[PDB]
């Protein structure tokens, strides 16, 4: 059999934090932007959340209703992903969370890192994600997004968020990175379940071939062997994407993660 997480509290390198169970709510927030008709355009991203909607809704559990998917092919204002959609959307997938939550995070699109003007700090960045509209009002950065989706929870209840445009952990300021080679990034701590899969790569306007593998390949890995350790969902991901792609998967934390501990979706 598998070995699940444990349930109590854990401290790891000065760190409590506690492991999601996965029995709680299931809800879901995916995004999938194709900046149709304009010079940045992409031709997969809203197929790639299609994709991460089907994969939840017939392998784990979650329903239509539950899940707020923001494309921008949709003629429905409140369906396209703008900036303040996005934001309120976010806001959405947190509200009432609880310990052992199964939140769900897909982004598909642009991303990158723009200079943090009021950031104290010369030459720092902010990492981003480009909602739709972000020509008129900017990007989203990781500050917003972890203040919205990572600073709320409470201990125990998962994020499990799945970028399709090869962000490092750096875009929910997560301190820990794993990769099939182990930790390769390591230390205001939370003590809520928040991981991250995304390919290690203003990044992606001259290279969007990379952009979409990520959710691809974890479906794929997913719906071949449902039984996956955090360290079989590594190499099975590194596997699935050795050939097609230079990029390597990486799981972002904000906790330390025993490796062979089962991946609970
Ligand atoms: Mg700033
Ligand atoms: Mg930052
Ligand atoms: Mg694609």
């Amino acid at each position: 059999g598998m070995v699940r997480p444990p349930s109590s509290i854990q401290q790891g390198n000065g760190q409590q934090f506690q492991y999601s169970q996965m029995t709680g709510r299931r809800k879901a927030l995916l995004i999938g932007i194709n900046y149709i008709g304009s010079k940045n355009a992409l031709r997969g991203c809203i197929n790639d959340a299609h994709n991460i909607f089907n994969y939840l809704t017939t392998y784990c559990g979650y329903r239509p209703e539950d899940i707020v998917m923001l494309t921008d092919d949709q003629r429905e204002m409140v369906k396209i992903p703008l900036k303040e959609n996005i934001i309120r959307a976010m806001q959405w997938l947190v509200k009432d969370a609880q310990p052992n939550d199964a939140l769900f995070f897909h982004y598909s699109g642009h991303g990158g890192q723009t200079k943090d003007l009021d950031g104290d700090e010369e030459d720092g960045m902010d990492d981003v994600i480009y909602p739709v509209d972000f020509e008129s009002v900017g990007p989203l950065i990781d500050d917003t997004m972890h203040d919205i989706m990572v600073k709320s929870l409470p201990q125990g209840a998962r994020l499990t968020a799945l970028f399709d445009s090869c962000h490092s952990g750096t875009v929910l300021d997560l301190p820990y990175t794993y990769s099939t080679k182990g930790v390769i990034k390591e230390p205001k701590f939370s003590p809520a379940d928040v991981i991250m899969l995304s390919g290690s790569k203003a990044d992606t306007f001259a290279d969007g071939q990379n952009i979409g593998a990520m959710s691809h390949a974890f479906i794929s890995v997913m719906t071949r062997q449902p039984q996956q350790s955090y360290l079989s969902l590594l190499q099975n991901l590194r596997n699935e994407l050795a050939g097609k792609y230079s990029q390597k998967p990486q799981l972002s934390a904000s906790h330390p993660i025993d490796v062979n501990l089962q991946f609970i979706m």
